């Protein structure tokens, strides 16, 4: 085993405390962690095992399912395979619930001792020692010996998880082309990567449906033996309690479903913002999309904040329900007019201790989990019963084929078709189009079946399909493909297929690993290595399908008439190409239509506390924290007050020889249960209203800060890594981080409960507390180190496994053709232990930890209950009762409370990326000092001196002292090399970029006015026109300042007001994503409709008009040259002919003023690149043009 792993030879008193995982902490305490670090899977939990196992059962399953004729079941199946197995762990589950209900029973007799103790009679203490002791194991069961079985429990989730990866990867080759047909890779992955995922969270607590009822019947029974009738008020209380958590379960999915329209709409708003957001602030726009996000936030917080007050509640209920339960129980028990006393009162506080979390959350969950588990497996079952191809699948034949792609009622793909072709031939086909169109090699690979004729072929098949696939691993092994490395073969075809020069030159050799999803070659060169993997496998049938043989280069001609016309012919081949001259070297030539055999027609034929300073500072002002913090205790003191006045009562009552006054105790013992609730429901609601409150604002100070950021924002950062911290991270601040934090707060304090109730019963257990925190402490920072680690590690590991299937789910026919199952199958077995190693180390990383914070909770409750013991004389019933009573419930809260620690402290740095975006570097403001005035554009008139511009600050000038002069109304040409200059000149109009040098527009420097005092009265036509999810009125004018009727004059100066005013809104259709019912010229139709709209004294047209048909471009030019006659208009355009009849043209390159003067003029000089590029026309044209540049001096 390449990484031997230490549970195969760790003793029972190492793995019951994982003490083997400790190399791995060392290391992980030293190191950053690697896939080499991991432990190897024992052998049983191999993928193949597990599948080859399972199979083993589920196959035997569905002989009996047909022999029975019925449905078969697949989860009988898994439970035939498991129940074997699966029982074992519920005899520890059974022995681990005795341990929780027999604990109270002896906290009584340890109580009781107390209530009849006597300084003097050691053979009474001497029990107590007795009972203290059974006491300590019963924990030591639940702290220890749990953490063993808990794992096992977890090991049927993943034994059973990877299974089902393993079964359904089988299935799916085996899967018939017909059910390939009927599915998308989307429901196979996504059955792959959510619904088996699921297997896990039932199976830790499948155990619970019958150990929690079972539970419950035994508490409710023994209490019955100590209080009497009055047992069944708790409980049945506690019962109500499990309808009522399922009631708010209900609701807030309701809520959450009713949010998620509303993240959606923002989210796609978004989308549009960060991917639009050039054009959108040219626009001026900020203001329309700042109150569509605005409004939709607003909308969104409403409804999460209100499910949020259900949430609160919710956990008001976890607060109250022990301290309910309570109350009721003893006051009718009181009512029944028993005495109070220390033994008979924190037994059944105790009890109730207990079986609480059982009832109210365990088995709530588990019945979640096993519903959703059941529904997962019919869905997978339904998988597993789709339809499958035929698995059985020198020469080569074929006799009138019909066949179908489907059943279905049209004419057969394939009609009529026979031929035979033997070794050393070459068949060529003019195949199919507008289908199939290597139909015939779908045939002879067995994709399809004849409905009448026959196809018979014998020997290996190779084939590759037009489209190009390419495995995991290297270059390399994709030329191998599993088959043994062959130098000279490996030398000889390679270099036959040109390709070491390109390997060499682009892909570093055949060494280099093909990355992810294929990326590293070009779609050209990957074309060819589907042949060269082909020729490497030296198959006897050879299938080709245009391996883009139709592109001309030297290496599909030489590909051809070395390798495939001499070296391959000798095999059987079939050629499908364009290149129909190659076929003149074709042996025979097949031409097909509509499937049938036309003709044999032969050639020839032709985190620091910052991050929480400033989460809560956005929330509040600090001062209602100190009255949060308020809160907080006075939950918790009501808390602990109440069993202490529980206990207070008991110890005054056994004091006596005399009535109690009954309304005195009962009455300020139900005021603190009102209290306890009220405060508790109190803090629950208001923590949420703090923080959901402080994610609101969070997001408005961040949305502000996108929409001003600067482009140069938006050239560094893809839009992926901006609009995810718009659905991820602020997701995360209304939906879970302020219940996660509530959570967390709530059982920090009660874990506060048990450890100061104990130092104040107890004042000595102060000392020892300081070694178990310190020890926690370095717990903590000790184990963390790993552990993030290891959740790195793990989360990476996943990603392979659904690549492999997505691309062998995208390879189908290549497997089958080369019959490779038997390899592919192994790829994903190693791809998916290496994954279930990593989970392993998840599981047992996690218990080494989880098993000491039990350890030393383990330590506190040995120290109250022997230190009760040792104070015999001082401590009284009373307050031992509570300190034991709390302190066997210290056991479950405190893992929980450093599990919310841990998740807490690395979901809170989805805060820390939202607070950096909150203080990006803005643009100068939108609306400044010095407005222009109210007129400002009043001629058009633009000075450019010695202007400077680039895309960073200190990057390269890509404007270089740019100098001209615009004069009212001229209109400006321009053009250069590609991608010369291109934009930057208008993005420097924009101040996009603040340039060097001034421009100067009607008599103001451009640096000196407000963002939207510049933009606003500037139009501008972009490089791609954009519409808006919204409606055509919005697209149009979304301050509706413009009249209805300038608004259809517009659309009336377009084409377009008869294509919309039919549509059902109108002006206020709202369009289809990105308006798909709209041509791209249309959409430029639109920006000409926006730019009539404004009539702005200024234009600028970005070459925008290349998308569009020059009949849809010339209405462009007639409208243009009709309404902005008045108007000054700039004109970078490609062909000249659009601007020829500019009063002047500028042509830069480099970066340089390289033309300006009339375009005559340019051409005028013989020397000019005007004239040169004129010339580059190639072209009599360049006559037309000079002729049309030279009317413009006289027309
Ligand atoms: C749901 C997770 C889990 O089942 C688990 O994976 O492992 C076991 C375990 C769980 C949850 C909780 N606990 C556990 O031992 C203890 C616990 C206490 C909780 C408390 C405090 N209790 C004292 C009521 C809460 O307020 C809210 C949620 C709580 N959830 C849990």
């Amino acid at each position: 085993e390449v990484k031997p792993n230490p549970l195969q030879d760790a003793n029972l008193c190492s793995r019951v405390f994982f003490w083997w995982l400790n190399p791995l902490f060392k290391i992980g305490h030293k190191r950053r962690l690697e896939e080499d670090d991991m432990y190897s899977v024992l052998p049983e939990d191999r993928s193949q095992h597990l599948g080859e196992e399972l199979q083993g059962f589920w196959d035997k399953e569905v002989l009996r399912a047909e022999n029975d004729a019925q449905k078969p079941s697949l989860t009988r199946a898994i439970i035939k395979c498991y129940w074997k197995s699966y029982l074992v762990l519920g005899i520890f589950t059974l022995i681990e619930e005795s341990a929780k209900v027999i604990q109270p029973i002896f906290l009584g007799k340890i109580i009781n001792y107390f209530e009849n103790y006597d300084p003097m009679d050691s053979v009474a203490l001497n029990t107590a020692y007795a009972y203290a002791t059974v006491l300590t194991f019963c924990t030591l069961i639940l702290a220890i010996l749990h953490h063993l079985y808990f794992y096992h429990v977890q090991c049927a989730g993943m034994r059973l998880r990877v299974a089902m990866c393993h079964m359904i990867y089988r299935k799916a080759l085996r899967l018939s082309n017909m059910a390939m047909g009927k599915t998308t890779t989307g429901q196979i992955v996504n059955l792959l990567s959510n619904d088996v995922n699921k297997f896990d969270q039932v199976t830790v607590f499948l155990h619970f449906l019958w150990a929690g009822p079972l539970q419950a019947i035994a508490v409710t029974a023994l209490l019955w033996m100590e209080i009497g009738i009055s047992c069944l008020a708790g409980m049945a209380v506690l019962i109500i309690l499990l309808p009522l958590q399922s009631c708010f379960g209900k609701l807030f999915s309701s809520l959450r479903s009713k949010t998620a329209t509303f993240t959606d709409a923002r989210i796609r708003t978004m989308n549009e913002v960060i991917t639009g957001i050039r054009i959108i602030k040219m626009y001026a726009w900020e203001k329309s999309f700042s109150n569509l996000i605005t409004n939709l936030r607003k909308k969104e917080i409403s409804k999460i904040l209100r499910s949020s007050c259900l949430r609160g509640m919710n956990l008001a209920s976890f607060f109250s329900a022990s301290k309910i339960i309570v109350f009721v129980t003893f006051t009718t028990y009181v009512l029944l007019g028993s005495v109070i006393t220390a033994s008979r009162v924190f037994v059944a506080v105790t009890l109730y201790g207990a079986v609480r979390l059982t009832v109210t959350l365990f088995f709530p969950s588990a019945i979640e989990r096993v519903s959703e588990a059941i529904v997962s497996i019919r869905r997978i079952q339904t998988f597993l019963l789709l339809d499958e191809i035929s698995q059985r699948n020198k020469m080569v034949h074929v006799q009138d084929f019909t066949a179908f792609w489907d059943k279905a009622s049209e004419t057969p793909t394939l009609q009529g078709l026979s031929f035979t072709v033997r070794p050393g031939e070459l068949l060529a086909v003019v195949g199919p189009v507008g289908a199939g169109k290597s139909s015939l090699l779908s045939a002879v690979l067995g994709e399809l079946a004849p409905s009448h004729g026959l196809v018979s072929v014998h020997g290996r098949i190779a084939y590759v399909s037009q489209q190009p696939w390419v495995f995991s691993g290297t270059l390399r092994s994709n030329i191998l493909f599993g088959k043994k490395y062959e130098k000279e073969r490996y030398e000889k075809v390679i270099k036959a297929c040109a390709l070491k020069k390109d390997l060499q030159l682009l892909e570093d050799g055949d060494l280099t690993v093909i990355g992810d999803r294929g990326t590293t070659l070009s779609g050209g060169q990957k074309a060819r290595v589907n042949l060269a993997r082909a020729v490497y496998q030296d198959a006897d049938i050879y299938l080709l399908d245009d391996p883009l043989s139709a592109v001309d280069a030297e290496v599909s001609r030489h590909l051809f008439e070395l390798c495939i016309c001499q070296i391959l012919h000798e095999k059987i081949t079939i050629l499908v190409t364009h290149q129909l001259q190659y076929l003149k070297a074709a042996s025979q030539i097949l031409i097909l239509k509509d499937g049938k055999m036309v003709q044999k027609g032969t050639y020839t034929e032709f985190v620091g506390f910052q991050a929480y300073k400033n989460y809560f500072r956005a929330g509040a002002h600090w001062i209602v924290f100190i009255f949060l913090i308020l809160l907080n205790t006075a939950a918790q003191v009501a808390y602990v007050l109440q069993d202490w006045w529980l206990s207070y009562w008991a110890n005054k009552q056994s004091m006596l020889n005399e009535k109690l006054d009954l309304n005195w105790y009962l009455g300020i013992y139900s005021g603190l249960t009102v209290a306890t609730v009220l405060f508790g429901i109190a803090r629950s609601l208001l923590v949420f209203y703090v923080l959901v409150n402080s994610s609101q604002t969070l997001h408005n100070k961040m949305f502000e800060s996108i929409l001003k950021a600067p482009v140069l924002f938006f050239d560094r950062n893809p839009i992926g890594r901006i609009l995810n911290r718009f659905s991820k991270d602020i997701g995360h601040l209304d939906d879970l981080l302020p219940l996660t934090f509530l959570d967390f707060i709530q059982t920090l304090l009660q874990v506060v409960g048990v450890v100061s109730v104990a130092v104040a019963v107890i004042p000595w257990i102060a000392i020892p507390l300081v070694p178990l925190g310190i020890i926690f402490i370095f717990l903590r920072r000790y184990f963390l180190e790993t552990s993030r680690d290891v959740k790195r590690l793990e989360s990476t590991t996943r990603s392979p496994v659904f690549s492999h299937l997505s691309s062998s789910l995208q390879g189908l026919w290549t497997i089958r053709a080369y019959k490779a199952e038997e390899r592919c199958q192994e790829l994903f077995d190693a791809h998916q232990d290496l994954h279930s190693e990593a989970w392993f180390l998840f599981l047992t990383t996690s218990r080494w930890f989880a098993v000491r914070l039990d350890a030393i909770c383990a330590m506190f409750v040995i120290i109250v209950a022997f230190g009760s013991l040792i104070l015999a004389k001082t401590l009284d019933a009373g307050q031992v009762g509570l300190a034991l009573s709390y302190a066997l419930t210290l056991m479950g809260m405190f893992q929980w409370c450093v599990r919310q620690s841990a998740e807490v402290e690395n979901m809170m740095i989805s805060v820390e990326r939202v607070i950096e975006y909150t203080d990006l570097e803005k643009e100068a403001p939108w609306e400044y000092q010095k407005r222009p005035p109210p007129a400002w554009p009043h001629e058009g008139v633009i000075i450019f001196d010695n202007v400077n511009f680039m895309y960073s600050p200190g990057g390269p000038l890509v404007l270089k002292h740019l100098t001209a002069l615009i004069k009212s109304q001229e209109k400006v040409g321009i053009v250069g090399r590609t991608g010369a200059g291109k934009s930057s000149l208008i993005s420097a109009l924009f101040r996009l970029s603040e340039p060097e040098g001034k421009i100067w527009i009607d008599k103001i420097l451009t640096t000196e006015i407000g963002l939207h005092d510049l933009r606003k009265k500037m139009s501008i036509i972009p490089q791609e026109p954009v519409l808006f999810t919204g409606t055509m009125r919005k697209n149009l004018d979304p301050f509706n300042e413009h009249t209805d009727e300038e608004l259809w004059n517009a659309l009336q100066e377009v084409q377009l007001k008869e294509t919309i005013e039919d549509l059902p809104g109108k002006m206020d259709t709202e369009l289809a994503e990105s308006g798909s019912n709209f041509s791209v010229g249309q959409r430029q139709l639109v920006c000409l409709a926006r730019a009539i709209l404004r009539k702005n004294q200024i234009l600028i047209i970005d070459e925008a008009t290349a998308n569009v048909d020059p009949r849809t471009d010339e209405l462009i030019q007639k409208k243009i040259r009709e309404k902005f006659a008045h108007c000054t208009v700039l004109t970078i355009a490609h062909r000249l002919n659009t601007i020829i009849d500019s009063d002047k043209i500028m042509v830069l390159d480099s970066g340089r003023l390289k033309e300006y003067d009339e375009p005559y003029v340019l051409l005028q000089n013989k020397e000019s690149l005007f004239y040169k590029m004129v010339q580059q026309l190639g072209k009599a044209e360049a006559a037309a043009l000079t002729e049309t540049a030279k009317q413009v001096y006289f027309k």
